[PDB]
């Protein structure tokens, strides 16, 4: 049996962002295991010949462990995150984040994963057995190199690439015991959006029982079909697999645009060889529920456009001259009114520093509405506590977010984890007041 | 006395493509020595991330050792070059040439000079002592770092820096005794222009000799005030410098556009020559080896230079990155080449591969460029030599004379502008010779 997965490392001491991915403690892109609530120190070193500064992705940290992308350290200097892990449970990122750098850095390797383990959040798996992350990314080969050339009308929509890799490894083989497996499923692209769908050699659609997503658990199970997964986006499904053959296939959509494996177009991203008895594992009470939403006190409304060549939050984009500036001000419990225009794409729009309870989706497109599981339009991953919310265009995404007094003073990005949308500069400070 | 010009090798072995630019034998983007008609055999490792592959910028070498983009080696992977120098005397540049790919490795370091020498060249100049490369480029600095971050606007108009630097040195400064000085003019950018002046510190302009382009000597020297320089373009000047300040300056133009930190046409210093004690003189009238004559043309081709929305286009075309051997243009013989770049556009540093160019006419200049003209045809001082890189501004036509030799048949030559946003944004086709 053979299940490539990235390997493992207890806390990160000493790690050295490289043009090839990051080398923690001697191991390429490592998953750092951490348990909450205990201490992190971790010096990263520029190997680089340009910025760069590592992003904890969805942690609860202050801005200087966040890291604000202003405190990119220059080649050969180094910087020192010391922080609390106050995050729940959940499947996490560390990716680079200097402005206008961060995706090439990110599509040639720059990417690695990060597993906050609480009590009795493992539900009885075992990593690299049957707890299996699986980073679904996307590269452009061009004799049998990964490439990033994107044109001008890239940096716009996105680079796709023509071939989708599950960790690092290009039409991946699962070779598995008949059991129960939980996959956390990652999205490591660029750009690139997936509809993700377990089905059987035959065709039978294989339910997939949605447990967490970006910020940690859910309260109850949710049985899906197939499920949407944008650019950092996590979510973690149960699926029972008996000995046979499945693909993970990306299913048919309408990638609303405007190439060589286009988006919305059915193809395999991974093929599951199962055979023989393994282990069953129990799965329906979960550890932690997500807490309530908080009662908004201020509507805040964010329109998405294309003002030109130049991607824009509420009209304004980064200010490389000046990274501090002082796009937004908030304070408090806020709901926000995420509209993105019918001349536009989607976004998966990303917000640093504090997590986001997901309160409605309207004028969603009839693909993502009839996937939706309450009267307000939400998703399965809509459910639980999200970093990473896509939005379609067209559609209305109402969120919550609770600004705490205790991050005043602090400066946080709000920017599309689309990379060529936040290199070009759709991306804004937000400040806390 | 100080003069910071790259380091010298009389030719190159072994060269490695770096990050941070080419390693050849040993020391960092040096100055290669070349005899004219001499056996070159180089070997390039690729130590990159990525693929690359070097080309000799002006050279008459066939489409494998040009090297065509399509011949791109992968990380880890050699290429062999072995070729006969066959070009004029001259300044040339090596430098990479990925498609999608080249901007980013040019920027970030990977570039050098090459110098053919042929009998009696040097002029009585030494190199670093009184001949003295000035490759100007210019870097955006964030944080004393360069960096190569550019949006979307800046892949269509081209990627300009906050400082200029004179061989990789912010503000440089040249400590020079008194005598002649034979400087070759380099724009080692990847889409700044320059009109470049000499003045002394009260403002009087220097007079230039200038003596070669791209492909070698002139006539005869040709007296200039300033002159335009734009990225790839090689000008060598003579200039007799006393003792006193003198500052190599940009001068004020009107950049025809569509980060604004250093605008392309305003007035800045570029270097400064602090010019003390008596050196020695060098008297400069007869230059070797006369440029040939044009040859009669016996096609005239019309090349549109324009912004189709967002790809830049030669003649509606660009380069298809799906078949990197897509035969765009088939030519055969000798051909007059009217370029003609639209109103609505930017200036295009035009480059042909393989074929050196003669410059014929310019019709419909600016202003600017037509009060330079020094002859009845509109052309400047620097069209006046043979060329390889040619500077066509919004609005004006450029007619050249292209020889398609029998040698090279069978065979594809990009061309392409060097702005390097341009040409990483697809501006680049193939030229397939029949
Ligand atoms: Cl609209
Ligand atoms: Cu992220
Ligand atoms: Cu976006
Ligand atoms: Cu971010
Ligand atoms: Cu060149
Ligand atoms: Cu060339
Ligand atoms: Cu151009
Ligand atoms: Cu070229």
């Amino acid at each position: 049996t053979s299940a490539p997965v990235p390997p493992l490392i207890k806390e990160a001491t000493y790690i050295e962002a490289t043009a090839s991915g990051y080398m923690a403690e001697g191991v390429l892109n490592p998953t750092i295991i951490l348990r909450r609530g205990q201490r992190v120190d971790m010096t990263l070193k520029n190997k680089l010949t340009e910025p760069t500064i590592v992003h904890w992705h969805g942690f609860d940290v202050n801005w200087h462990n966040d890291a604000h992308p202003s405190f990119a350290i220059t080649p050969g200097e180094s910087y020192n995150y010391s922080f609390d892990v106050v995050n729940r449970a959940g499947t996490y990122l560390y990716h680079p984040h200097p402005h206008g750098l961060t995706a090439k850095q990110f599509y040639m390797g720059q990417l690695g994963l990060v597993i906050v383990e609480d009590s009795g959040s493992d539900l009885g798996f075992k990593y690299g057995v049957n707890d299996l992350p699986l980073v679904i990314s996307d590269r452009r080969f061009i004799g049998g190199a990964p490439v990033y050339n994107p044109t001008p009308m890239e940096m716009i929509a996105g680079f796709l690439g023509n071939a989708v890799l599950v960790n690092g490894i290009k039409d991946a083989v699962f070779k598995l015991s008949g059991g129960s497996y939980r996959l956390r499923l990652v999205n490591g692209s660029n750009a690139r959006l997936y509809m993700l769908s377990i089905v059987k050699k035959n065709g039978d659609v294989v339910p997939m029982r949605l447990i967490a997503v970006d910020q940690g658990f859910l309260a109850r199970p949710i049985e899906v079909r197939a499920l949407f997964l944008a650019p950092a986006e996590r979510a973690e499904v149960v699926v029972e697999l008996g000995e046979g053959v499945y693909l993970l296939k990306n299913t048919p959509f309408d990638h609303m645009h405007l190439e060589a494996l286009p988006e919305g177009s059915e193809y395999t991203i991974a093929t599951f060889l199962v055979e023989g008895k393994g282990e069953a594992v129990p799965v329906e009470a979960l550890p932690d529920p997500p807490p309530e939403p908080p009662k908004p006190t201020r509507t805040r409304r964010f329109a998405l456009s294309l003002s030109g060549m130049q991607w824009t939050i509420n009209g304004m984009s980064w200010n490389a001259s000046n990274p501090l500036f002082e796009h937004v001000s908030v304070e408090g419990v806020e709901l926000w009114e995420i509209v993105n225009d019918k001349a536009s794409m989607t976004h998966p729009v990303h917000l640093h520093g504090f997590p986001m309870w997901i309160i409605e989706r309207k004028d969603s497109p009839r693909q993502v509405a009839e996937l939706a599981v309450d009267n307000r339009g939400r998703l399965p991953t809509d459910l639980g506590l999200k970093d990473t919310v896509l939005i379609w265009p067209g559609e209305t995404v109402k969120i919550v977010v609770n600004f705490d007094a205790k991050k005043r003073g602090q400066l946080f990005p709000f920017h599309c984890h689309n990379l060529e949308h936040e290199d070009g500069g759709m991306m804004i400070n937000i400040a806390v007041k």
